[PDB]
């Protein structure tokens, strides 16, 4: 009582039990199977030739026999292609969206347990966050010298997306809450397994449980080159403590957030020398400035102590 999908790169097969797991009101494992097959067919043109036309539309998700026949036809077509080949790149954006959703559906079995009613919740990642994170990746252009940290990483979705798209030395996700941090452990295993199944490359990453406001995390923030933080619902105290942590970052250190940490129009004077605006540039970025999603904006902060230095030089030399 199971369905098996052979890996296009010879990794362990994907095994699903029957009856197939139900994900949410509108998605299930049956549709994930058909979409997986269709993605592999795009990835391998020979496979599309080896597979008969009708097979990827003439199926019945409510029938074991029909689902088994679909799986069989794909498995046999993958077998002939492996026969032809007898004789590790980053995933495309479309495949990655599919992989992240697949990883989530296999990891977060109980969605009520998450208790996230907020916008940008793990449950709606594909609809809201995925495209926005992709636009953010294109805008900040990270290299192998960069270290990326998502402060309050939930189930680790942003970290997985960034690790699958960039060549940062390392990507970290830190989450305090027990339930998301526990789900993140499964997300991590499911992501590595599925990426191996597709034969797709990703950078090194770590998902960990912890408080980003802890003593251990003070020096970790100071050594981070790119911080991602959804500070939208942060209270003044968490916001205050975070600014203190950012104050130890290196020149050129960057912070990508949902609310700015300093005003966009900050003008250094004698009365505001204690403000974070004295040591960081801030710009409002928006995909609307070929975006067709929500009219969102995000904030890029760049550590630059010359703001403070130029002010002191202006006072000594008028
Ligand atoms: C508006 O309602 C709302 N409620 C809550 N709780 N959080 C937010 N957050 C929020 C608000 C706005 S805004 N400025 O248009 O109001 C815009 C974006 C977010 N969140 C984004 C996010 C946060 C930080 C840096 C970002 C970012 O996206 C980025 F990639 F561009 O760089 C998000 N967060 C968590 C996971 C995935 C994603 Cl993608 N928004």
């Amino acid at each position: 009582l199971e369905l098996r999908l052979k890996s296009p790169v010879g990794a362990e097969p994907a095994v699903y039990p029957w009856p197939l797991p139900v994900y949410d009101k509108h998605h299930d494992a049956a549709h994930e199977i058909i979409e997986t097959i269709r993605w592999v067919c795009e990835e391998i043109p020979d496979l599309k030739l080896a597979m008969e036309n009708y097979v990827l539309i003439d199926y019945d998700t409510k029938s074991f026999e029909s689902m088994q026949r679909l799986c069989d036809k794909y498995n046999r077509a993958i077998d002939s292609i492996h026969q032809l080949w007898k004789g590790n790149t980053r995933p495309s954006t479309g495949l990655l969206r599919h992989i992240l959703q697949q990883v989530y559906n296999h990891s977060v079995t109980d969605p009520e347990k998450l208790n996230n009613y907020e916008p940008f919740s793990p449950e709606v990642y594909g609809e809201t966050s995925f495209d926005l994170v992709a636009q953010m990746i294109d805008e900040i252009k990270m290299t192998d010298d960069d270290l990326f940290v998502d402060l309050g990483s939930g189930v680790g979705q942003v970290v997985l997306q960034v690790a699958a798209a960039t060549n940062c030395k390392h990507h970290y996700g830190v989450e305090k809450a027990d339930i998301p941090a526990k789900y993140a452990e499964t997300m991590d295993r499911e992501f590595r397994k599925w990426m191996k199944w597709y034969g797709k490359k990703h950078a090194e990453y770590t998902l960990e449980r912890g408080d980003f406001l802890s003593e251990e995390w003070r020096e970790r923030i100071a050594n981070t080159s790119v911080i991602f933080v959804n500070n939208f619902a942060f209270g003044p105290e968490v916001d205050h403590q975070l600014k203190e942590r950012f104050a130890n970052m290196k020149e050129g250190g960057r912070i990508v957030s949902s609310k700015p940490f300093a005003p966009l129009n900050f003008r250094i004077n004698s009365r505001n020398l204690s403000d974070i605006g004295t040591i960081m540039r801030v710009v409002e970025l928006s995909p609307l400035k070929s975006w067709t999603g929500k009219p969102v904006s995000y904030y890029l902060h760049t550590i630059d102590r010359t703001i403070l230095e130029n002010y002191f030089s202006s006072l000594k030399n008028p």
